[PDB]
């Protein structure tokens, strides 16, 4: 508590202007600051689940050795609506590395599908998570269903601060082993989805992986990175975005404003 919101800052109204809820946790690797907003209430993941996703897949990895090089075929009927990578090779297979990184950095939703069948379900992604010590994170729908985004429906949710806990335990910690850890970042480090979000607000010259959620409904809308400022050691945060009506568009300017806050917050200049 002592080194939480050191510096208050205006999410309040910047919320307000949205027109629904943010929620925000933000940490620094070094000091162990933090910033938090609405941390601890649930946001669905949309989207954002699938870099855990790939985190689980490497995690089953270190057991399984041939499995990222495993080529996986799939029919037309797994080509779901948004699925800009693997419609390009519906008529070759992709590998099961090929798919982790498509449903990482374009959020592929057939990669998506098609990985967490590998896994068990939603509930064994939910069950990886667990072991990694997180009791806030649950999956429960597969593509598309899981994009709902019910007022009150605490299905496909976690908070911001379990997001940024288990991502820093999966690229900072010892959750994977070292060689799956640097993948994982490289993965995030490759996203093409998030140039308006968490990046917007981090300097060019610094190094940055993320994952973001769009939902399409109620204003739902997400992203989480780790970021590695220039002489200092890294910081991990979350930004997810939520509205009471189900025709509430979402905003990007408001992910990337809320991320420079917690930025700010911190006293990290960027």
């Amino acid at each position: 508590h002592m080194l939480t919101n050191l510096v208050a800052e205006p999410f309040a109204k910047l919320e307000q202007d949205f027109g629904g809820s943010i929620g925000v946790y933000a940490m620094d690797t070094g000091s162990g600051a933090t910033v938090s907003y609405r941390a601890e209430e649930r946001f669905p993941l949309c989207s954002s689940f699938k870099g855990f996703l790939a985190a689980a897949v490497l995690a089953r990895s270190q057991q399984q050795a041939g499995l990222l090089d495993t080529p996986i075929r799939y029919g037309k009927n797994a080509l779901v609506p948004w699925s800009p990578i693997s419609e390009k090779y519906l008529t070759t297979g992709m590998t099961v590395a090929e798919l982790s990184a498509a449903a990482v950095q374009y959020s592929d939703n057939a990669a998506a599908n098609l990985l967490l069948k590998e896994l068990g379900g939603p509930a064994g992604l939910t069950a990886f998570m667990r072991s990694i010590g997180d009791t806030t994170f649950r999956l429960d729908r597969w593509e598309l269903e899981l994009n709902s985004a019910i007022p009150g429906d605490a299905r496909d949710t976690s908070s911001p601060r379990a997001v940024t806990e288990s991502l820093q335990k999966l690229t900072l910690g010892s959750a994977l082993a070292a060689p799956q850890r640097q993948q994982f970042v490289d993965w995030l480090k490759g996203n093409t989805t998030g140039n308006h979000r968490i990046r917007a607000a981090v300097p060019a010259d610094w190094a940055v992986g993320d994952k973001t959620g769009t939902c399409g409904v109620y204003g739902t809308a997400n992203d989480y990175a780790v970021v590695w400022p220039t002489g200092r050691a890294p910081i991990v945060l979350a930004v997810y975005t939520r509205a009471p009506n189900k025709d509430d568009k979402h905003s990007e300017a408001v992910i990337a404003a809320a991320a420079r806050l917690a930025l700010e917050g911190l006293g990290v200049n960027g």
